[PDB]
This record gives structure tokens, C-alpha cells and sequence, in this order.
């Protein structure tokens, strides 16, 4: 193996605009999630069994 | 293997734009997820029984 | 292996914008999570059995 | 005017790639000019009379 | 006028890669001009009479 | 005028890779110019008459 004048990304977020305006929003939650804004997950490895990698409004009511 | 002046993207994401305006919202929510938003998950490798990589308003009511 | 000149990058996020402007919000929460805010998570490396990595409004009722 | 989330390129070169192998070459010039190179000019804006922009291997025996 | 999360490129050069291998190369020169490499410019701008920007093996035998 | 969270580039030249081996070269020159390496010229304003901005190889017998 052997980069010359080269670049990588591997797991990578990049570039993220969001241009929210006059905005009104109410959220009466109860026991459940709410996401109301902008996300980004960079992970390079995840492993094991189980695993639960990069969750968002979860709910896991085992 | 190599690379010369070269470029490489593993898992990426980018350039993600959102442009709200005006934006009433309401949400009553109860035991669920609710995801009003942008969202970005960047991962190279998840491996593992019962993985669950990169949910999104999940629910697990095992 | 040798890189020469060269740049990596293994879990990144960058350029992460965000404008809002004029924003009213009422959030009324009980026992569950909200999440109403930019994120970004940054790793390389996770292992092991069970692992959750990277959650957010994350609920586990078990 | 105004731009979101936008990307612009006046004037510009990019992802030039050159690849020789096992090249003899031999040049006996005498004044002239002699041009076996890449090359690439990038400019926005050149005015004025009797300009001359972006020669290559120009000759003026006035 | 306004940008938001944007970019703007004017007058550039980029990427320029040049991979040369097992050359011999003779040149005799007099008097003139030999250019025998990669070569790029990069301006924004150029004014004002009789002007000349951006040569490259230039000869003005006036 | 107003940016927010932009970028601007005017006039740049970058990423330039170069990757000569093995290379013979004999250059017997008089007088005039020889120019057989990698070059880059980055100006944002050149301005009056006369003016000759970023020459290479320039060989001037007024």
C-alpha cells in the first residue's frame, strides 16, 4: 500500500446547512422520543452482537 | 495497491441542505418517536448478531 | 504502507451550518426524551457485546 | 441577490491528470519557442487594449 | 447580496496531478524558450493597456 | 453583503501533485530560458500599463 498526494474519508458528515425561518412548533410528548433538529453520526467500526450503532428517537420498551 | 493523487468515499454524506420557512408544527406523541428533522448517519463497518445500525424513530416493544 | 503529502480522515463530521431566526418552541415533556438541537458524533472505534453507541433520545424502559 | 447552500466556479482548471511513460524526447529549438508540458491558466478577469492573456509559446517579431 | 453555507472558486486551479516515468529528455535551446513542465496561473484579476498576463514560453523580439 | 458559514476562494491554485522517476534530462541552454519544474502562481490584482504579471520562460530582447 502507498498514498501519494491523495486524501480519504471513510464515515464522514460534511456540508450540513439548515435555514429555519419564523417557525413556531409545540411538542407534548409522553414517554415516546421527540427529534426536531438536524443530526449527523461518523463512526468508523461497530461491532458485537447486540449493538445498536447511531439510534435516534428510540425507545426500547423490553 | 496504491493510489495516485486520487480520492476515495467510504460512507459519506454531504452537502445536505434544508431551507424551512414559515413552519407551524404540532405533534402530540404517546409511547411512539416521532422525527421531524434532517437526519445523517455516516458508518464504515457494523457487524454482530442482532445489530441494528442506524434506526430512526425505532421502537422495540419485544 | 507509506502516504506521502497525503491526508486522512476515519469519523469526521465538519461544516456543520445552522441559522435558525425568529423561532418560538414549547416543548412539555414527561419520562421520554426530546432532542430539538443540532448533533454530531465523532468516533473510530466501538466494541463489545450490548454496546449502543452514538444514541439520542434514547429511551430503554426494560 | 443571494445564495444557499450553493457552490460557484468562475474561471477555474481542475482534475488534470497526466500519465507518460518510457518518453525519449529531444528538442533542438533555436528562437522559437517549444512547449511539452501541461499547462493550465486560471483568471476571472483581463481588460484593457492591446492585451495579451494566457499565452503559450507566443513569438511577437514586430 | 448574502451567501449562506455556500462557496465560491474564482480564478482557480486545481487537481493538478503528473506522473512521469523513465524520462530522458535532450533539449538544446538559443535564444528562445522551453517549457517542458506543468505550470498553472491563478489570478482574479488583470487591467491597464498593453498588458500581457500569463505567458509561458514567451519571445517579444520587438 | 453578509456570509455565514461560507467559503471564499479567489485566485488559488492547490492539490498540485508532481511525481517525476527515473528521469534523465540534459538541457544545454544560451541566451533564452528553460523552465522544466512544476510552477504556480496565485495573485488576486495586478494592475497598469505595461504591466506583464506571472511570466515564465519570459524572454524579452527589445
Amino acid at each position: 500500500v502507498l498514498y501519494v498526494g491523495s486524501k480519504t474519508k471513510e464515515g464522514v458528515v460534511h456540508d450540513v446547512t439548515t435555514v429555519a425561518a419564523a417557525t413556531k412548533e409545540q411538542v407534548t410528548n409522553v414517554g415516546g422520543a421527540v427529534v426536531t433538529g438536524v443530526t449527523a453520526v461518523a463512526q468508523k467500526t461497530v461491532e458485537g452482537a447486540g449493538s445498536i450503532a447511531a439510534a435516534t428517537g428510540f425507545v426500547k420498551k423490553d
